[PDB]
């Protein structure tokens, strides 16, 4: 599908987003999510570094991946007991408010790095099973090694995975958002399917509980036949094909999943380059190579072929002289106004984004394109 041209090219944006990636790795092991963006220099997220390490391992880099496998589980172990504080809390009938939640933003050494009061998200634990277990069984590793801070991160999601929180984008604490639901879904089958965690005490809820994920999405989380941004909702959101690929509430050839991408596309996708929502008014709603990716991930896994390159390619088309791929570009706005209030506050876009570089990993990986 792609000539010498192209394909020279693909190779130097995977080699170079291996670089940009392990270069700025934290000496702790901790992924950061854009090094040279004020709004994000020094902090780490799960669902980026999960993302970032999920493409990392694709490439073969098994040190760097387990350096942040290390990092998140002992960041997870140190928060063994105010989990535990949490669960006796709900036991007592005193449910814990969003302020007492576990973190969003981490510092590089392992404390809050923002206020969960104001950015409450349940998502990220839900996504670092899901990446801990699939390079696992990518390479080959004894699970024990991370299992402690496995443990902390099933019991959280087990007791507050049907909670309102923040989605992704760190908007609307109300309701409750398919692709957080199908984050926390597809870590929980990962290690409710996983043999090496068979005798957890914890096995089979999981599954039970993924179960249950399952029947809300099915009962408020579809309409039309396709996904919907949060339960409840009619709109689509860009981080919907998630719920198929990676994380499986439905096959890639399920009519949902079909339908699901077809809304993104019709609603989102400009030229390729994809929107996270239609109401998005951050940096005037730009299209995200992240969302690019993924939508292209999905497009590959269904057998759309022509499709996922097509998306690999505006992904190509968006990294800049020194092959930097930014978070999102403005090509296409959805409410072009926002965008100069956002650039005066927080700076120009940030670039590089790790993120747009993991998830750019996993798509040239799925299309058979690493060097």
């Amino acid at each position: 599908g792609l000539d010498s041209h192209e394909l020279a090219r693909l190779h130097e944006l995977a080699r170079h987003s291996h670089a940009v990636i392990t270069r700025h790795q934290d000496a702790g092991g901790a992924y950061p999510a854009a090094p040279t963006f004020s709004a994000y220099r020094g902090y780490a997220w799960l669902r980026d570094g999960s993302f970032t390490a999920e493409g990392i391992s694709r490439y073969g880099d098994v040190a760097s991946a387990g350096r942040f496998h290390d990092w998140v589980d002992g960041v997870l172990r140190r928060r063994r007991g105010q989990v535990d504080d949490l669960l006796a809390a709900v036991d007592r009938g005193e449910v814990p408010s969003n302020e007492g939640m576990l973190p969003t933003r981490f510092t590089f050494d392992g404390n809050d790095g923002s206020d969960p009061w104001w950015d409450f998200q349940t998502d990220g634990y839900g996504m670092w099973l899901w990446s801990v277990v699939t390079h696992a069984a990518r390479h080959g590793l004894d699970l024990e090694r991370w299992r402690a801070g496995i443990d902390v991160a099933v019991d959280y999601l087990l007791a507050f995975w049907d909670r309102p929180c923040y989605d992704w984008w760190a908007e609307h604490v109300e309701h409750r958002h398919v692709s957080t639901l199908g984050a926390i879904h597809g870590g929980l089958v990962a290690v409710g399917t996983c043999a090496a965690l068979r005798s957890a005490p914890w096995s089979a809820a999981t599954l039970q509980v993924a179960a249950r994920i399952r029947s809300l999405v099915s009962a408020e989380g579809v309409v039309d036949g396709h996904l919907v941004k949060w339960l409840g909702s009619s709109a689509v959101d860009g981080s919907l094909p998630a719920c198929v690929v990676p994380f499986g509430l439905v096959p890639p050839d399920d009519d949902v999943a079909a339908m699901t991408r077809a809304a993104v596309a019709k609603d989102l996708d400009v030229d390729g380059g994809v929107h996270r929502f239609a109401a998005d008014v951050f940096y005037g709603g730009g299209q995200w190579i992240l969302l690019s990716a993924l939508l292209g991930w999905n497009l590959a896994a269904a057998g759309d072929t022509a499709g996922a390159l097509r998306h690999l390619r505006w992904i190509a088309d968006q990294a800049d002289a020194d092959g930097d791929l930014p978070e999102q570009v403005p090509h296409h706005l959805l409410h072009p106004g926002s965008r100069a209030e956002w650039v005066a506050r927080w700076g120009t876009v940030a670039t590089p984004l790790l993120w747009s570089h993991g998830m750019y990993l996993i798509l040239a990986d799925e299309l058979g394109l690493l060097p």
